[PDB]
């Protein structure tokens, strides 16, 4: 039961809009914060709401190893942890996808003895899905660091979406504060060109920073990209977004195994890929779709569908244990105590807050049956 | 140009805490909202948020194709586009990450000439990442649908991260109230025994959706996933983490051309960086403190910022006003109408400021707050 905590959270890349609601939370509770972040408004955001905050950007310099400043970064976060402090680390986007320090971070004060999480946030490549207008789920994604793609060969799937981060510093291991002289940019341009030939399209994709700007999403095909007027605009906030050059026919026997029977493979769900080359849109309202759309005329729900029917007092405190760090960790150290000391709630309604199982708050804010739950 | 639009946000996987600040201001500016969540305590803070809320939950049913479901939900959603209103959909995590009709809604819209936008939420993955304590950079992340997956043969990678999705519903078109009864994930279990080995760790992962909730990390081997006690647990938010077998060989011509390592001396002899992927199969223990580490340290004592380091100096009211660009839907579209007009209205603005936010551009905005 040591004191002193570590709780690492995310920004999310459009200023301040893409912060979680938690992130807020943890950021205002904290006894000291770290932060990480390429935004002003977003800075002066965070400094607004807490009065003990150091900026970590400070530790990087020209010609200076990045192993060496996240190095530094770390230690000076654990350094509080270690005088019983409540700290809280803060790292633009998600703070666990392509950052180091905070990996790095959370693990010493593991292994030290202290309590020690990540909350997620919004990455590039969350926003990357959203401005390109796909889903991972179709026809499945590869994501790679660029100068790791090239180093350990990491295997291409042309049938499949590929992402690559950091497209903006190949080989380089340091930092500088006007920007990266990328003069091994070429080294990756001849891998893409042999994997998908000249042609191909790549997406060069920068997610919008202030809430008035627009992405960049501008293709280039493989070619270009040896361009020197074109190469230069690759900088530190690049990512690229390479499409499939093909469809994968299906495996009949697997067709078989699930039972589902020819697949034509060139066959599409709408809407189609805009950035595939070649591939024309499908159609929206298919005799299928329209049959599905006539039957919203009459429509009644389900008998088995449930509607909410719950009440102001359960959903106040579910809220608040959402919202109110200091309530959370009350309810988690004695989650009868709480629930006696919360107003209003009926009986049903403090019985199954005091469980705390899925099963219990479902029944208690859908008003469903149980014999239990009933009883109180 | 035309009435109408729609906005399509998520509300992140763990209740009220995951939804971005974003995903609220536009759900309470809405003219209606659509909304499809799978837990009561986010439904019911929806609902205080805006008046006029419909739930496509209801559209689902026993035996009834999911496509079909899909149909309805967005045809709900253009509908109102059509009538000439700002209508917000909301779909739980990330609402374009293994999300049918929200995509199929956007590209509708955009091609009738109406205003249409995704905003990204937190995705089941992004939880993944987090609690599993692992880098998809390190050593790379590959992510499918399970059954798609198994019907195209899509490769795995050895080396890498894998994540599949969609586990508990494998080669299942249609829905049920109760649950799915998964009976062809056997056929799955195959093909991870194939790729793997019958003892290669599979980790059943379940981000938890309550706030007071610990996620299940259940490792189990390939093999264990046959025993029917077991196989039971995986529903229908289960998804699978599949650590790699082995670190992959460095290319010897692309460390020549990137300039890695002098001739002569011996590759992929660097310790791993700190911490090892705990899940990943007799991986080694890496020491946190090496000398390079404990020399970068005793630096701090006589660190001092960098002369090119530039630190925020800026006012409240521009604060304020970047703040209010960012969490009022209403500001943002007075403001992108007529830059001129509206910075002309922002009370207590220097001139240097009023000029940098009439411009809008990123160079002109540091400028401004950064006293350039
Ligand atoms: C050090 S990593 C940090 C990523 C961050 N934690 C996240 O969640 O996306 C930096 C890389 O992130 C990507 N990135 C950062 N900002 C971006 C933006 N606005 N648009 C596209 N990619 C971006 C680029 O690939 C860049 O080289
Ligand atoms: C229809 S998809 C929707 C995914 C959602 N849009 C997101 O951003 O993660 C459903 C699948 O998401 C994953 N999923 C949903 N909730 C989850 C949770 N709490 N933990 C782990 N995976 C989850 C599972 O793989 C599930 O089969
Ligand atoms: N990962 C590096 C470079 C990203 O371009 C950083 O720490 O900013």
């Amino acid at each position: 039961t040591k004191a002193g905590s570590l709780t690492i959270v995310g920004t999310g890349i459009e200023s301040i809009g893409q912060m979680t609601l938690q992130a807020l939370s943890y950021i205002e509770a904290a006894a000291k914060v770290f932060y990480c972040v390429i935004d002003p408004a977003t800075e002066a955001f965070i400094l607004t709401k807490n009065k003990n905050c150091v900026d970590l950007y400070q530790y990087y310099d020209n010609g200076k190893s990045r192993l060496n400043t996240y190095t530094q970064m770390s230690e000076l976060m654990v350094r509080e942890v270690r005088k019983g402090l409540d700290v809280v680390g803060v790292f633009y986007g998600h703070p666990g996808v392509f950052v180091n320090p905070s990996h790095r971070a959370l693990a010493i004060a593991k292994s030290e003895g202290y309590r020690a999480r990540m909350l997620p946030g919004v990455s590039a490549e969350d926003c990357l899905f959203a401005d390109l207008c796909i889903d991972p789920s179709n026809p499945g994604c590869l994501t790679y660091e660029a100068s790791d793609f090239l180093i350990r060969d990491r295997p291409v799937s042309i049938h499949s979406h590929l992402v690559l981060f950091q497209v903006g510093c190949v080989g380089i291991a340091d930092f500088n504060f006007t920007g990266f002289d990328n003069n091994k940019f070429g080294v990756l341009v001849d891998r893409l060109e042999q994997e998908y030939g000249a042609e191909h399209p790549v997406v060069h994709y920068i997610a919008a920073m202030m809430p008035h700007q627009d992405p960049v999403t501008d293709k280039y095909t493989v070619a270009q990209l040896r361009e020197p007027e074109i190469a230069k605009r690759v900088g530190g906030v690049s990512t690229f977004y390479i499409p499939p050059k093909a469809r994968k026919a299906s495996n009949l026997d697997i067709i078989r195994r699930l039972e589902l029977l020819v697949p034509d493979k060139k066959a599409r769900i709408y809407p189609a890929n805009q950035w595939e080359p070649d591939v024309p849109e499908v159609e929206p309202y298919r005799p299928s779709d329209q049959a599905a759309i006539a039957q919203l005329a009459d429509h009644a729900p389900p008998e088995q569908y449930q509607p909410l029917a719950t009440s102001k007092a359960m959903s106040d405190v579910m809220t608040k244990l959402a919202l109110d760090p200091k309530a959370l960790a009350d309810y988690k150290a004695d989650h009868r105590a709480f629930a006696q000391s919360v107003p209003d709630l009926t009986p049903q309604e403090r019985a199954a807050l005091e469980l705390g199982d899925s099963w219990a708050i479902r029944c208690a804010m859908k008003n469903m049956p149980s014999s239990l739950l009933d009883a109180a």
